[PDB]
């Protein structure tokens, strides 16, 4: 039966947003984090992971998830040394499995995580917010890899770069009991020359195949499936629900059309995503994983520089998923829980 | 069955401004007060249409007035009365005159609300009011006039003498709030029950019927403040909220959670499993009989350092009530087969 774990990313002990106001957050629950001194390609130890557990379990807290072990270009290349690449993927696993966090979350795009023309796009009420401008700037290099890829590397070529990936770290994930969920391409198309493969329907279901198991689901993103109308993020989501292979949900609404794409506020109505159906969907589906809002806009002073990750309209999002999964588990006779052990503290009747 | 989610604003000296009042997703209308005639004398349309102008030139509306202060002498029934009746007949008429159909006001002696308390902490390590009896049971409460106001109550006014004392009151402006077309909302007393030895009337379902009734009338109402209520375990929030609605008497809606005891009692974060109060219910009600007004999410907790000094009304915790509200909306207006609606008319610029 059902069991979400409203989530928060934080980036640990530099992180502008600190856990004292993250769990002041009401219904949080998880903290979804990485390892950020081991360079890319290169193998978290225990150390480094326990470090960042016991600060987070000291404030109230939960890590569940480990949003990236991230993928190392040369995996994603398909290059001869991927293999040593690889082990050190799996060490990191099994680490990871080793501090007790179910989920790990990573990507498989080429040289690039995310594209944005505009940072501080503004929106019809003052906040800012980040945008893909399919217009402005695009149709320019960006100034050896993207060479590689552009010229040799074909999607295809990525499907297969990509299965031998899985192929090599599920069984480790399995033994670990960490459950793997890719995150999509975002935006979910080629850009730059380069290709991109994880972008809608057709791919979670070619994606899922490659290995066929819950240790290798998929991070249902539904902000960046939907940055593509081609894409209808509520038949993908259900299809992978249906199918039992959402390890992760983010939770970012968008719109879009075929103009380019802008992030808006998480209510439905600010964008194209009807939030509600989305859990209205995990409700039914009795889900049982975590969530976060994810990206948020830039409302009052708000002063964290990393892009989408200002604390406010991010807050303002868990409170509204909090709102959304709550009415709809009444709804359906279920009894919606928010790990919450205590209302009062010293007084009690 | 649309609920303008609004939100109070104290006027241009309030540290929190509407730049960022407007930038909470779906809020649409803001709650405010004239803040420089003293208190009894006549409200002038050029202090009300100067707050209206600085909200409608910021995207908002002014949806609803919290608060022409009834004056003690009329509370008291004493002779002055009329002369203060007076000017409030007027502040009835230049309300009217000017759109705003929702005038909120109380019929509590000697104190707007009390409590014991104002950082009391919460298990999430955030600060909130608090009323505890038993540490007002030693407390005795111009400076050497309430003294003596206060004696006036506890031994010539009994609860009896109170309602006959806004029994005047109400018969004296409720005509001229038709004509002005303003409706009444009155506050419930808080906390609900006597304290001091002074007596309080607005306290529970008897109080809602026999205030109702003293003018069997659109224009008569209560703010329904489920958190004022619920302070009192006595209390049934879920029904007296249905009552109320079944005679189209519900003219505002505030949102406040709180955990109550004999102890007393604590506001919490807006969620539910948080306090005492079902806020699903409260608003599957809301909706379920397509009630029409404002909706305003009330008392935030104090998180995040914030440093406004005002009893609960920090942006933050109160941002936060909000768009929990908003989630709990919408979830249960498709739930229904209405559909949900806020601020919105453009996505994008």
């Amino acid at each position: 039966g059902s069991h979400m774990k409203m989530s928060f990313r934080w980036y640990g002990k530099k992180d502008p947003v600190t856990l004292e106001e993250i769990k002041a957050i009401p219904g949080m629950q998880g903290i979804v984090t990485a390892v950020y001194d081991v360079p890319v390609g290169q193998a978290w130890p225990l150390e480094n992971i326990l470090e960042l557990k016991k600060m987070v379990e000291e404030a109230g807290l939960e890590i569940t998830v480990i949003e990236s072990i991230p993928v190392h270009e040369d995996i994603k290349q398909g290059k001869p040394n991927r293999d040593a690449l690889i082990e050190n993927y799996k060490t990191s696993i099994r680490n990871v499995g080793a501090a007790g966090i179910p989920v790990v979350c990573y990507n498989f795009m080429p040289v690039f995580d995310w594209t944005r023309s505009d940072l501080h796009h503004p929106l019809p009420d003052g906040s800012t917010s980040l945008a893909f401008l399919k217009s402005d700037l695009a149709g320019v290099d960006p100034v050896a890899i993207i060479e590689n890829y552009r010229q040799n590397i074909s999607e295809e070529d990525l499907w297969a770069n990509l299965e031998y990936f899985i192929k090599a770290i599920l069984p480790t994930a399995e033994e670990a009991g960490v459950k793997m969920a890719i995150h999509p391409d975002d935006p979910p198309y080629g850009i730059f020359g380069l290709p991109r493969i994880i972008t809608g329907q057709e791919a979670v279901e070619r994606f899922l195949n490659l290995y066929d198991s819950e240790h290798n689901g998929i991070t249902m993103c539904v902000g960046s499936y939907a940055s593509d109308p081609k894409n209808d993020v509520l038949a993908m989501t259900e299809y992978a629900l249906k199918r039992n292979r959402i390890n992760f949900m983010h939770t970012r609404n968008v719109t879009a059309g075929a103009w380019g794409f802008q992030e808006t506020a998480h209510l439905s109505q600010a964008g194209d995503i009807d939030m509600n159906a989305v859990v209205k969907l995990l409700v039914d589906y009795d889900w049982q994983g975590s969530l976060r809002p994810d990206h948020g806009r830039r409302i009052w002073g708000d002063q964290t520089k990393t892009p989408g990750y200002g604390l406010y309209d991010r807050a303002l999002g868990a409170t509204y998923f909090n709102g959304l999964y709550e009415a709809n588990m009444r709804a359906a006779g279920k009894t919606p829980d928010f790990g919450i052990k205590a209302k009062t503290v010293g007084t009690k009747e």
